[PDB]
């Protein structure tokens, strides 16, 4: 089987992507953003405390033939930017692009915290990174993509995120039409429950590569570019005016300036993130300071190739019994 499914920013500045995903019987569509770096899956539903819900499309179990209380389950999970989420679970039928999961583990939110509140959007998070990372308790429960590998054609799943427009999550193939040249793989390390590997330097501009080990994982649900400060500082230098902002939380830049692009190596690859994907725009309406796409993973102990880099590529997750992931450019 194959799944084929559309993912859309939720805003002008791509902060977020959101996929359309069925659940339960008679369908109920939710827009849910696929998460490469976590690995529940989670919905607002009828049981999230009507406070906390803001315009989110919700899950109803009860009008769900197919739904189950999966007995004793709860669930608790926090994200990089303090955000969190919790509540108990249901087994449902999923769908994602006409590929189909029966007894998937569907976590019902009880309770979210206020980011999620705030973003009318996103009704949920489809955790696609390994299954040693889900947070139902006492039984761990699987990815929608670690429940659908052995029925698919290819054990593997690709992200084509689009930048200020639609992209796409396959599921089961690699669509050839959709990069340009070779995709490259390198190896996965799983030892945190990531989709962890190690890129083998960059450039800023036009400026020649330098040759450097930089672990990291590859994210779909984080909105930016994280790496070591050395790199960071390096890419800033060559914009006039940008600077570190303790008050903002990170790099600025002046929006009156053209941004340099961004390379980074996989293995002998390179894939080349345009300068215009690097600006987050004004700070603050009306401001004439723009947010820097690419950010100091300093403070938060892991680098992440976020959707500022994963949108630039064609990237494989290929979930083979040696995981590996792909990146080439379209
Ligand atoms: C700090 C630190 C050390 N480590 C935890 C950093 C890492 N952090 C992650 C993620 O938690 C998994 N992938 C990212 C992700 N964030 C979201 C998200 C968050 C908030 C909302 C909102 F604003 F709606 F509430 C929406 C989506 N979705 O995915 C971050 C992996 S490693």
């Amino acid at each position: 089987s194959t799944g084929s499914a559309t993912t859309t920013p939720i805003d002008s500045l791509d902060d977020a992507y959101i996929t359309p995903v069925q659940i339960g019987t008679p369908a109920q569509t939710l827009n849910l953003d696929f998460d490469t770096g976590s690995s529940d899956l989670w919905v607002f539903s009828s049981e999230t405390t009507a406070s906390e819900v803001d315009g989110q499309t919700i899950y109803t179990p009860s009008k769900s033939t197919t739904a189950k209380l999966l007995s004793g389950a709860t669930w608790s999970i926090s994200y990089g930017d303090g955000s969190s989420s919790s509540g108990d679970v249901y087994t449902d039928t999923v769908s994602v692009g006409g590929l189909t999961v029966t007894g998937q583990a569907v976590e019902s939110a009880k309770k979210v915290s206020s980011s999620f509140t705030e973003d009318s959007t996103i009704d949920g998070l489809l955790g696609l990174a390994f299954s040693t990372l889900n947070t139902v308790s006492p039984t761990q429960q699987k990815t929608f993509f670690d429940n659908a590998k052995a029925s698919l054609d290819s054990p593997v799943f690709t992200a084509d995120l689009g930048y200020h427009a639609p992209g796409t999550y396959n599921f089961g193939f690699i669509d050839t039409t959709a990069y340009t040249g070779s995709i490259t793989y390198t190896a996965v390390s799983t030892k945190q429950g990531f989709w962890e590997w190690t890129s083998t330097g960059y450039a800023v501009g036009s400026g020649t590569f330098k040759s450097t080990s930089i672990d990291g994982i590859a994210d779909t649900g984080t909105t930016l570019l994280y790496l070591p400060a050395t790199v960071v500082s390096a890419y800033w230098a060559q914009v006039s005016g940008a600077k570190s902002s303790s008050s903002v939380g990170g790099y600025v830049f002046p929006c009156s300036a053209t941004l340099p692009s961004f390379t980074f190596g996989v293995g002998s690859a390179r894939i080349v993130i345009p300068g215009d994907y690097i600006d987050f725009g004004p700070i603050s309406t009306g401001s004439s300071s723009c947010f820097g796409g690419i950010q100091s993973s300093a403070g938060i102990g892991i680098n992440i190739f976020g959707d500022v880099a994963l949108k630039a590529a064609f990237v494989v997750f290929n979930g083979a019994t040696t995981p590996t992931l792909g990146f080439a450019s379209k």
